[PDB]
């Protein structure tokens, strides 16, 4: 036997940070969860016993602290690669750092209209997250994503045309609910090291807005052919609105609302143009990807 | 043996209702999560087998549905007890039904500014809820409350002057982090049916409207010296601007985040005035309970 | 305004213990999670920022580890006595403790068909728990259950002869699948203190596993005429096997198992005495609940 | 723009299955969620709402009962594989489909010392899972799994020798608490299409008994120098006795259990030798993975 792969590391680290301006009183936090994992030349620690090698996840999570107490941790793209460089350039035998952060809203409360200065409200489980991998010799990649943005559209989504055959028993329609919880991704350019990196910092925050807009804004003008054709616009958008991204990938649910038919009761009529209370049902539920590129 | 207590009915019950103004274009939708537990003499279908006592849970399930077909859904106050009111009248031997609903949150989407007339966001996981109590010859007990509502602020919270003993080692603050999920339960006056309930239908929405309203202004504004003491002037508040109700409860977690020491690192200072980065702890929390009424 | 009620402590105290015998090398493992919240002469606390009647809650955890040492943490009933006992004795203002533990299973591995002295496994999330409620000048209150106890039987589950009315569809039934969670608690005598509860402390653990052999065996032989019959059976001896209870409660959700009618496919049957392949159901449940006393 | 990738089909497709034996009385349970997802000639699905070349979602669902109804579903990689083969076949225009069976545990009760004919216990959430991927022209290619398989030892378990600089803190411990949750894959060498499959079919059952078997014992016997030399160990045992297995994969979390230093308390001594009361930390983690093959 021998190894063929092996990474390992610190998983779970919360950490948060507040800004204060001492001289508006405004203050600004942030909160995220950290994962690290590190390649290199480890492979004794799994076959020999040989702990020289082992960078104690322990102290990666110290690390983190510590890149997060000297760094700003916003764009989390900015943060991500700092920290994944820092591995690989403070131990010769680690060649690859793999971060991924789960940033967490902090929204700041608006309080008689007025933004109050150290207040804030999770105004949703919706996450703006990277993958930042960091490998020697072949520069910084990064992934960036929004999740668990869930949406709903009560009408101007259609489901007709498709194959029809000995399993098929879904009936065609030309109105019906659409609701999701968007998984969107924009894969950049590779960047040569931290220098190319900051060099964009601006596109970042700028990058995600647009997909934002673009994913909600489609959503709800798009009269809806199937979940595959709203998404495949979205993702064209999103292309045409930043060079630097190669990829976008979108990962939909399609999380079913069913009519009710309530006719056997009283001659109740809620299905069709009638149909007023359905029942969402918690599974199954249809699941549509892609990923568009550049042609 | 004996019954000394008895209920059944069917839990999450998953409903979706549109109202979709024909002139205008506006769909409005609401989604929530009801059960519905009924009590009455139906000891023998524990004791003798005698399932003729028992209205089924898929019938009670049924009659939700039918119910959100036939009558509003908002306020969920009303909602709930139109649906309560149902089974203690239908069924002579029913004599209470208990109906608990979570509403979920879809708020209208913003496109270019402007309000879209179909599409919709989940901006969060806090509910508005509901237990609706309705016992026969005993009127109709609403408790309403907000939960999920997650806040932190960065300052303006103490803690100092507490019980100093053998069993502490908390050093005493005077600027900390305070996070919350925020559960608040006001309690109506007893309603003596349906009739009384419609007649104050507005006050639902408001009072709901209002303890969201006092719970963010004084969360942010009391520099606090003790979650008791802030989650106390929310209470007080609450019951000054509502006469219906007759208690106010809240249930706040402390969710600590912890300084974290760095000076074992080259000298560095991130505590006390110069404490930046944070741990946020999952567990273990404070859990700060009270029930105010009136004097 | 006034306080009406209030209760403070730490929830979510995670605790571990190791017991280890020295002369056999063999150890035993605990793990749970502990509840306390307190009462007393506290409101002042919450009305006019009064933290010296404060223990803090932080001083609670620190009880609560302190406690683990210095006592068997076994059976959970006289941990949490214990522990309840501590706050109203040390505290004069101090009134009622409130303890819940949730007990989590380290059951012991075997290997090679042997029981290994240090290696344990979760065989599942079922829990032991209990409520312990030590009220100054009445006693300690206990409750004990069993909880997230997941079974399911095939067959010799029958629903007939319920109420039929115009709510209702449901097809009477002579052979359908019964999947429940079990939840059974069992409420002891009140004890006048710490000794009447150290005095039957063996009945903890022998009434523990008996409403656990009751609950198991009466599920798996009875051919069920509803939830309901079934679980009064297992509530009626379980009070006739301990003296010492004076009330035993279930609730108990219906986990539905649809059949899938198959038949618009190649007349496919898959329904009735064919049924083989069933449509768990998440949501809805019906939900089931008694307390049964001595008559 | 050019979709690059596409997949879809149906998620969280729950489904139960039941063996009946007619002479003997006993019933055999299986349950499961099933995902499937299909690639192929469909990116005008996506491109130019060409919904013709979509097999709708809900037929996928259809198809999933349809072919447990008409096939064994044990062992989960035949069911797999049946299933993928499936769509490849039936429809010319797609090349792949991609299965996920997470298989859940009903073990037949014993009841008087006597295994039950129907009746069964939920003994954890541990999952058998297998992945299937049937790709027109490249056969079926087969990761089965072991995932959420808790267990703690409470010694013979050590961690010293490890890097230490600047960032490290933590101490060298000849005498830990080692707990995990085990998610172990093991990759089968491609099989040229079903018939291949259906030759080898007892090896699967039997190759997740052996995974099983060899974790628990190594984890329990394993004086462990840290988790990569134990999972190591555990790999190299498997692929011995499975020479149709080219890879075994280890996803292991470090579930810390952190001393508590209780000197500051009557001179309390619970630390090193004298440690028996734990906190257990929910976060952060240790993530340590590694895949093993063939030297
Ligand atoms: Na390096
Ligand atoms: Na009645
Ligand atoms: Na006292
Ligand atoms: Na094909």
């Amino acid at each position: 036997s021998a190894v063929k792969a092996a990474r390992y590391g610190k998983d779970n680290v919360r950490v948060y940070k507040v800004h204060k301006d001492e001289k508006t009183g405004v203050q600004t936090v942030y909160e995220m969860t950290v994962c690290v994992l590190l390649e290199g030349e480890i492979e004794t620690s799994y076959t020999k016993a040989d702990n020289s090698v082992i960078v104690a996840t322990d102290s990666i999570k110290n690390t983190i602290y510590i890149t997060a107490k000297q760094n700003p941790v916003t764009p989390p793209e900015l943060f991500g690669s700092i920290l994944g460089t820092h591995f690989i350039e403070k131990y010769n035998h680690i060649h690859a750092a793999h971060v991924n952060i789960v940033c967490h809203r902090w929204t700041r409360m608006d309080i008689d209209g007025k933004p109050h200065p150290h207040s804030f409200i999770r105004d949703s489980e919706e996450k703006r997250n990277v993958q930042v991998d960091v490998v020697e010799g072949k520069g910084i990649d990064i992934k960036s994503s929004l999740s668990g943005l869930t949406v709903l559209k009560s009408t101007n989504s259609q489901f007709w045309g498709f194959l029809r055959d000995e399993y098929t028993t879904l009936k065609e329609t030309w109105d019906r609910i659409l609701s999701t919880d968007v998984d969107a991704t924009w894969q950049w350019k590779n960047f040569s090291g931290l220098q190319e990196v900051r060099s964009h910092v601006p596109k970042f925050d700028a990058t995600w807005a647009t997909a934002r807009e673009v994913t909600l804004k489609t959503f709800a003008e798009d009269n809806s052919a199937s979940v595959q054709a709203t998404m495949y616009k979205m993702a064209e958008q999103i292309l045409a609105r930043q060079q630097l991204i190669e990829t976008v990938e979108y990962s939909l649910p399609n999380k079913h609302y069913f009519e009710i038919d309530l006719s056997w009761h009283k001659g109740l009529q809620n299905t069709g143009k009638n149909a007023e209370v359905f029942a969402p049902q918690s599974d199954p539920n249809g699941l549509i990807k892609c990923t568009v590129g550049r042609s």
